[PDB]
């Protein structure tokens, strides 16, 4: 059982398990986005790489949460991972909009857990989120917003040209 | 407008713009202090360098605030920068006293913004200040207090000798 | 007071202080331009970097003037720094037009100070401006004019595409 | 005679020869100052080195003038070098005062030659002085003024202590 647990509420323990589920769901969503942009009839390598890198990032955030759960003496509990919301993700613009929606949902879940931690007087939890999650999320949302603006600027009357150019000249590819 | 802004109050946005103004005013004050100590009739190179380095530090703090404003989806708004409070800054002791007064005013503005952020349940803001500003300010005020004590010890009956020695043996020069 | 001052008119001393104010105002204008292009709803990194680099250049020109003021035995006097003329800067084309207007105003202030120096038979002042300011300004205005022409060529019927391409393929970014 | 001389007035030629004499006189004055501070009953090594370095600098300025005279097709004419104004130079403060008097006299001779060159429409002469002499002189006078202020600050009630400290902690020695 637990010889180490101290100042770690059941409420936080459960909310940490839920947040793990959210991050793993987000990782799965990004795996799907990545492989969609690798289709031969989509073929935007930079976009594929962007989302594959995010899949890895979100899995790593879940892993950090799970490590912390054990450091505090809580017990990891895993639930089913729901499949992503779509099977096909449309244009790069559609995809980047869906991504920022997903990130704002994760960000709100971080803020909600921070609020709970604050209410439970759990400063280690609050510090953990501040130190490893909140700014990383703000930076990522800023990046996505920058991308959305550039994608939107490029639609013009020539959407295919713009989608190609964005992939070639903004996103990282081989 | 804003596709990214989340949990970022208008109150904090405005107070961040005011704090930018305060840091840029402080930078300007230190530019003036630096060039005063470079006058041929003042000629304390170490003192000049101390204050020139602080001008740069304060500008860099303003720049970090402005970067954060954009990361959060707020809008930078610039106001006039008032000129420094003095044209001539007296002795090294007078200057270092004015500097610690200025730093305590910046520190209180940091604390006030932290309080606002706390009241607005904005943990990213609170973390940002804690991580990049509050300890830097405490360390700087401690340094200035150490300097004031050594300057004061050196006045004795021989103020010019003491002011020379402090500049030569404590402050960094070529 | 002054044990060093020689052949340095009160008229030049005052005009040097005014020119410092102009360069610091220009630096502030460029800080504002830079952060505007870093907004998530503007998001032109190359444009942001261009103007941030100019902010630094103009501050450095002010610092050189202030160093010279002290070398000559004049007294630096600082005035309020008025806020930039706009809070939002429009398109890259609008911004680059505003920049060349600002540079031509600085250039005329340089020429005016040169004329004063000439009239005061102050060859050190005249040399100083020729050696550190006049050609730097001519080169910068030429660069801006080259940029304006390329920006203008790119508007065509597809303004967003052109603004993206200019930022990606002419301006320096990561 | 002269196959090369072009746009080089007899007035400038003669004034260049006079300026050579002035620089060589100044060099001789600094040789005397240097050896005075090397006396066993004066013994301020840093002060000795300061003035010995200036002797070399002034000789080098004379040599540059003589090189230029020949480049223009004028004829070097040498006159007697009057001995320095004093045999003993008093305190470091007395010496540094005499040095700034001497430098302001050289500086005025530079400005006077510039005026003549301007009146003779001799832009190569004017450029030569601006490029190799006027700023070097301004920088040197600023340095001397900085030194005088520090020396003066150190007199206090304890002149010998202050003169030692200045030599040890400001001036370059082994
Ligand atoms: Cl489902
Ligand atoms: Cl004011
Ligand atoms: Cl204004
Ligand atoms: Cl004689
Ligand atoms: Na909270
Ligand atoms: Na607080
Ligand atoms: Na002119
Ligand atoms: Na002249």
């Amino acid at each position: 059982s637990s010889q180490i647990r101290q100042n770690y509420s059941t409420e936080v323990e459960a909310a940490v398990n839920r947040l793990v589920n959210l991050y793993l769901r987000a990782s799965y969503t990004y795996l799907s986005l990545g492989f969609y942009f690798d289709r031969d009839d989509v073929a935007l390598e930079g976009v594929c790489h962007f989302f594959r890198e995010l899949a890895e990032e979100k899995r790593e955030g879940a892993e950090r949460l799970l490590k912390m759960q054990n450091q505090r003496g809580g017990r990891a509990l895993f639930q089913d991972l729901q499949k992503p919301s779509q099977d096909e993700w449309g244009t790069t613009l559609d995809a980047m909009k869906a991504a920022i929606v997903l990130e704002k949902s994760l960000n709100q879940a971080l803020l909600d857990l921070h609020t709970l931690g604050s209410a439970q007087a759990d400063p280690h939890l609050c510090d953990f989120l501040e130190s490893h999650f909140l700014d990383e999320e703000v930076k990522l949302i800023k990046k996505m917003g920058d991308h959305l603006t550039n994608i939107q600027r490029l639609v013009g009357s020539q959407a295919g040209l713009g989608e190609y150019l964005f992939e070639r000249l903004t996103l990282k590819h081989d």
